[PDB]
């Protein structure tokens, strides 16, 4: 059968009903293409233009990162979970890296799945 | 036998050593005084300067709302997680309302605890 | 005005339309009276009978405990999310525990709010 | 470069140094190979043995469900997070299935990254 991550949705990847959902509902990654060892920046992850009910709306986003080197990865960053209908899924997060690597974020919404976007950041 | 609400660090309410823990572990929040109803707009919360390891961290914030004339309250409207050494507990929320109300954010600490920090919002 | 603590519901002081609601949101907890420190043993947390449905659930529960000669209280033990119509709101957790003190279980519904309950535990 | 999909460990994947890391680190299922639909049943989810400190636990785990003809999957069951050094990672869930699919679970912990474990359960 299909493993977990088999089941992720990305735009490249995109087959079906899916492909007509994907602009929706992949996160966008607002983040420097370089940053200071050490120091705090901030990346805005935001999804949509998509509907906010209770009934359907992107539920959290989760944020993780590949940091190159280390022997196992990823290493989670953060968490984020809107109560439907009073939070839209737009949000800024501070980070402080330690080496260069690959940003993932990872929404859901609770009809169309999860799906991913990554970006790369350079650390000197 | 104190009930959970009792527990809660209020920095109007700091007695002992809860008084010098205040000012690095209470919420500060960044939020208009008016907004008008259904309209998106940002609320930025903050606590530190604190540490940020394994050990001794601010695990989380959760952002609740008072809602004038509602049966019941409050309502959550989102809450976010940190991993310690990589994310700083400084996020910006995108939210909406439709009536009044007092903006309630909490922050744990893993060594000091639950603190409160509140704003009220009002919406035309 | 109101703290946020203010706000929890406790059957202890349900009044008015809280005293009906009380019994069908107020998390019952089994737990031993009695545990050895450091050794675990579970504690059962449910909540019902309640609607399971996307505009009405238990979203989640968190637990917490107050440690006797802590300086600072309470210590978060877990949070378990339900999602809406596949999990029900009971949920059995295995902790260890080193000093006695008291176990506090909140239960977060998305109309209805949030819901104390507590019991004493001893360590030996 | 890497699609998060690809990071998560599986035990019939692991390369090299995660090959002696799976048995701690992937979640064992214990759940009905047979449920019938909509009646509520017990789901068990466990991880290790594995240390239990605040520089080294298992963080927290999720549930997904794929489900036999949805449009789109998975559907997240449920999250549950554990304090370090007072929650162990062994949970039971209380479901309701709707349809027959697939039960996923994913452990996290914080030095070896994602886990995951999976079982079919067929609805009648
Ligand atoms: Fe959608
Ligand atoms: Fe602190
Ligand atoms: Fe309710
Ligand atoms: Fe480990």
């Amino acid at each position: 059968m299909k493993s977990f991550g088999e089941l992720i949705y990305t735009p490249d990847r995109a087959e079906g009903e899916a492909i007509s959902k994907a602009a929706t509902h992949t996160p966008k990654i607002e983040a420097p293409e370089k940053v200071k060892a050490d120091q705090p920046f901030q990346v805005r992850v935001s999804v949509g233009p998509h509907p906010n009910e209770a009934a359907h709306s992107i539920r959290w986003i989760e944020l993780y990162f590949y940091e190159e080197g280390r022997p196992f990865n990823p290493v989670m960053l953060g968490r984020v979970a809107f109560e439907p209908g009073y939070a839209e899924p737009d949000v800024t997060f501070t980070l402080k890296l330690k080496k260069s690597g690959v940003l993932y974020a990872i929404s859901y919404c609770n009809l169309h799945g999860l799906w991913e976007a990554r970006k790369e950041i350079k650390v000197e």
